[PDB]
DNA sequence: AGCCGAGC
DNA sequence: TGCAGCTCGGCT
DNA sequence: AGCCGAGC
DNA sequence: TGCAGCTCGGCT
């Protein structure tokens, strides 16, 4: 079921260089270019589908290029021949089409294509571009009208100067990561000040549209210093708290379920994978994973590849995800919209930096962001140091559950061992693999060329059997003991590949004022996270005693109505709007308090007359003035507490948590 | 699809070796991982993706070009018309034992019956020797075994082609000993008649559509869900499904409620002659039957404007809405207020029956329906299809010829300008024009040339021919030469009735009058339902107006009093206890929260003078109501339902 | 020989 | 019920 | 010569 | 972003 070309009619013979070849993304919009085109359209226009994104030929290996589905069909189809140049009119005789119309997507990822697309023939042949080879086009009765106006939508790249060539390489060439810094820094620069046409050049076109694809892999890509949250890995936890499940969701009906509260604009395949990574717990995943792994989610066997389908296996909350972004808080975010429809915030704003417990890592452009996890209750141990202006201490690298060793050989350097230990002059026992190198992986690459020999080397080992646990690692080898002595003398945890190097010189992140930064130490993480937090509980407690005391506010004129109303003092019964309205305000009754301290942020007494007949009974009575005093209580204690006081609450509150579900994971 | 070989398979210990065919890639993941380390030299794993051919009467290049038939003789190294009689014959085997590994659900029996099915009609003798078993989900192993000629009947009963006749009784018997009712080894025998007939009679009642509502299960279970989400803008069709799939507890693909959707949608010449939900976006046209229909990732849908109109929501209290796991889902079935089972033409594959039905004008179901009202007899129908141009004509019972239409313009042109329903557009261009142009291996050339003139939804073809051809054609027929005709047959109108049996219908007559019968009694409980519900919200009414009415002239007081000298208060003074609650509960201490609950905004000038308006409003309501005859109320559905057809009809003509 | 459609 | 290769940067 | 993951 | 073949019964 590979893709399928229609060629078109004239292709190959007298009329070839009247032929366009549109290429589109996907096959829908395939069947609607050619269902546009009708008969007559089908003489001297081809259409093949591409179904994302394609090589880059720039610096591609021979290989690549070689066995590259895409690009061989784009040659066979057109009659492209490699190192030929198409200076002459001559020289365009053996083409099967006389040019290629681009119609992908209108979106950034659509934009890519074009990119790649335009690369590729650029890397290839440039005296094609000269010529203006390649063109864009930006219900099937829809696509039918499309077509007749065909000529109105229809965009012709120019070559214009070198100018372009630099435009092209700078957006392609894998030497040129600095450049595309640059760039894209003046790019983001430009556009935060700001908040305070048949013919398209190349150089337009990588400066004006596909630049907004690079800035938009990067928004997507690289997490935020806040929250350690990718955007869709935000929209998945914001339809989680939205849902509030309290029984287990199948995964791919939660995706779906995401895409519609969280206006999620991608495939839901892609966002079924982001759910199956927040949910992971098997050593060398998260420290803290947000959602439950129920089902077959991945093992340390094979990295988590071995899931099973996004069709069969089933997640919801942890216990840990509330305590570690209070409900309360959601009150002090900005929450986003999209089609007018309300989405997920700007960021959310944990109590420990999740962005590195659970060492937040995207690709981008220009830049990629890398962070190993930390443990948590050495965070939370910190926090409570620089709540106390006591120095934070150094961290190490930390992953749950990892047996082995983490050294630190300088800034950002580590080394990473598993566990090797000799049992007899035979055997050695192998009892961890160093984070992130799998099972099976292990034992392919390392432990069956040490069994058989290679051509380069002679076996080293005469035996060794497995005896694993879905979460554990456990090797024994049989070795001849004049063996053992020499990878005993060599180093055991070298010769046995158990050593592997970790650095982090790209921590990458955007700040709370969706700044992309480059941070040099997770201490600078730790520190910019921890004076933004803070300033958020300043606000948490605003917010509260604001609120709180309009309750209060509220509940004292309810009271006070209530108890005139059974004293005589005031009588409702049979009066108009109008006389009770201005009654009230002459009793110095207060309009709406809540209400009011919202706005800030005529009278309206509803809150007092909206209230029931039971209000005037014995038992209400009483109870209400219970409810108006316990209130006060609250918004008196809560003004004497400090916002440091507010963070170690939801602290404690958390660990004991963490102490109740790791204990629980150690004994299932 | 990738094999997992067992160590030892193919070589001497190949008889000790035990081939795991699963149901699915993740359960050969599940099931590999399970053998653990040691598994491997006697295992092997291969997973079916599906269900595989039926190879008892398959055609020869069905069976030699299908994969799981012959991926499955390559690992165990089976051979076709090859006897395995003796010990001899059993060397050649590199596995001694097949364990079949499915789901345990009613579609896994099944898989596991076309796998029995497989070895059974090629190697019978293999059967002898116990080769098959099954893993249900080393307690866990069960062996079939060939007891007898009776395992030969009950293996052929439920695969042979030539045994339809015998699976009716089957499933008949079934069916009617589980309707009296609702009041280790393993034959092959037990398990055609304790296990596969659970699949084919659910296969049934998967496929064949009810009479009430015209729905399927699936297509009920959207409409449901459809109806509460209650949406105002356009979904993407895969997201309602999922979103079907969580509210109605659906336990199968999602792509096929997918398409499920896409086939509600559909408005083409052909499809629907009241699609309920709406086409936003590619959904298939009559120039390709609705296979150019796009991914359902990239087109939307609602409701339509008819379907609670077709469904009335009060009519909602009236069903009996099943379970699924504590969770409520939708109904057995809904009651529309017309046969919908024939406006839209219900069709379904079952094992043992099939249904076919073909649509019906809605106007005249609705005529139909009125005249019934009023003690006629239903005027006979004929099969009729939206915005269809041609003609269908009775030829005999449950036959009819179905004819597009043909026309000679001058003597060397004729136009076609509509082609019979059910033949598509591009089909007909591929399969009669093109061989009548260009002439094949058999037949000549008939006519010179062709061009088209289609619309989205209509057919056009001008064809050129010289005149002595011309003369030919209308001496053979032109409509038989140009295949511009079908017959349509209607023996197999098979439904679900509405007590849950199955049931052949002989006429069209004969579903209506059911449908009829059923309706008007539902409209009866509606009444019923309307009546007592009003009824006791006016009586809720009357006692808030008056206990608003005695408080405010001062003969009753609440102020300062405790709830049990309250409650006890309002007895005394012939209160009632909450009407509506009670009312509620006979539909299987004293309540006045009804009452009290109310606002002081009650005992307020504007708010005395409302509340005694609205006490009045609903004894008048009351009465309105109860002077409406069941008949009457159907009427007015009708009516409403007519009043928006036609202004929906209107719009598509001018779009 | 293949279409119709709800399942794998 | 499954599966079909790439991009982008850092680092190994 | 390939892994990390959010996209097509 | 797409695509891979079958069951089952009644007809054409
Ligand atoms: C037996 O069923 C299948 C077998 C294979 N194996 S192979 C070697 O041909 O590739 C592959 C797929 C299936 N089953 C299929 C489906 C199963 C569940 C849900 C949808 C399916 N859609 C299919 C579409 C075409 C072909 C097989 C499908
Ligand atoms: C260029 O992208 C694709 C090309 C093909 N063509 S071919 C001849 O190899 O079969 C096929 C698929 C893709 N794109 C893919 C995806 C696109 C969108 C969403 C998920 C995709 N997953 C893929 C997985 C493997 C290979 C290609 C994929
Ligand atoms: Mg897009
Ligand atoms: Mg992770
Ligand atoms: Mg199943
Ligand atoms: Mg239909
Ligand atoms: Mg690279
Ligand atoms: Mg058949």
């Amino acid at each position: 079921g590979i893709p399928k070309l229609d060629d078109a009619n004239d292709a190959g013979g007298k009329h070839s260089l009247e032929c366009t070849l549109i290429l589109t993304e996907g096959d829908s919009a395939k069947s609607l270019a050619v269902s546009g085109l009708g008969v007559i359209g089908r003489d001297r226009y081809g259409v093949f589908p591409l179904r994302g994104k394609i090589l880059n030929v720039r610096e591609a290996s021979h290989k690549q290029i070689m066995e590259n589905a895409e690009i061989n069909n784009i040659i066979k189809i057109v009659g492209l021949q490699y190192k030929k140049s198409y200076d002459d009119a001559e020289s365009l005789k053996t083409l099967r089409y006389g040019k290629i119309m681009i119609m992908t997507d209108q979106d950034q990822d659509g934009s890519h294509i074009k990119g790649l697309l335009i690369n590729f023939i650029h890397h290839n042949w440039p005296s094609l571009l000269k010529h203006g080879f390649l063109e864009e086009f930006i219900t099937a009765k829809e696509a039918k009208e499309y077509f007749a106006d065909m000529e109105r939508h229809r965009i012709l790249f120019r070559y214009a100067g070198p100018e372009d060539d630099a435009a092209i390489t700078l957006a392609f060439s894998k030497k040129k990561i600095d450049d595309r810094k640059e760039w894209l820094t003046n790019f983001m620069e430009d556009r935060r000040q700001r908040r305070l046409t048949k013919h398209l050049t190349y150089n337009d076109f990588i400066n004006k549209e596909l630049i907004l694809f690079s800035n938009s892999d990067n928004e997507r890509s690289i997490p935020s210093l806040v929250d350690g949250f990718k955007p869709g890995q935000r929209k998945v936890l914001f339809t989680c708290f939205k849902r509030n499940d309290k029984r287990e969701v199948k995964v791919a009906q939660l995706a779906g379920s995401v895409a519609e509260m969280s206006a999620y604009h991608h495939g839901e395949q892609a966002l079924m994978m982001t759910i199956v990574n927040l949910a992971q717990n098997f050593v060398g995943s998260n420290n803290i994973n947000l959602l439950q792994p129920i089902g077959q989610f991945g093992t340390r066997l094979h990295g988590g590849k071995d899931a099973a389908s996004p069709r069969y296996i089933f997640t919801m909350l942890s216990t840990l995800a509330r305590l570690l972004f209070p409900a309360v808080d959601d009150n002090l975010l900005k929450f986003l919209y999209d089609d007018n429809q309300r989405v997920e915030p700007e960021w959310y704003i944990p109590i420990i930096p999740m962005v590195l417990i659970n060492g937040a890592e995207g690709i981008g452009t220009g830049w990629a962001c890398k962070l190993p996890n930390y443990d948590a209750r050495e965070i939370v141990n910190n926090v409570r140091r620089m709540l106390d202006g006591l120095d934070p201490h150094p961290m190490l690298p930390n992953y749950k559950n990892f047996k082995g060793t983490i050294q630190e050989l300088g800034q950002n350097q580590y080394a990473v061992s598993g566990e090797i230990f000799v049992v007899d002059r035979n055997t050695v026992e192998i009892t961890e693999l160093p984070v992130r190198t799998w099972t099976q992986v292990y034992k392919e690459q390392v432990l069956e060329p040490m069994l058989n020999g290679t051509d380069k080397t002679p076996a080293l080992i005469s035996d060794y059997k497995e005896y694993h646990t879905d979460t554990t690692v456990k090797f024994v080898v049989k070795m001849t003991e004049e063996k053992l002595a020499q990878a005993e003398a060599a180093g055991l945890h070298k010769v046995f590949k158990l050593q592997t190097t970790l650095t982090c010189n790209s921590m990458v992140l955007f700040d709370h004022m969706g700044c992309l930064k480059k941070y040099e130490t997770v201490q600078d993480i730790l520190k910019e996270f921890f004076d933004l937090r803070l300033s958020y509980y300043g606000l948490r407690k605003e917010w509260l005693v604001g609120m709180l005391g309009a309750e209060s506010t509220k509940l004292n004129n309810q009271a006070r109505f209530i108890l005139e109303k059974i004293q005589g003092k005031i009588t409702i019964e049979n009066r108009s709007k109008k006389d009770l309205i201005q009654m009230l305000v002459q009793r110095g009754y207060e309009s709406d308090p809540v209400k009011a301290w919202k706005e800030a942020q005529g009278p309206d007494f509803n809150y007092i007359l909206n209230m029931s007949l039971w209000s005037l009974t014995k038992e209400k009575v009483e109870e209400l003035i219970k409810q108006r005093d316990a209130k006060g209580r609250e918004v008196n204690d809560l003004k004497r507490k400090s916002p440091s006081d507010l963070w170690k609450e939801d602290l404690a509150a958390f660990v004991e948590e963490l102490d109740k579900v790791e204990s629980q994971e150690r004994e299932d």
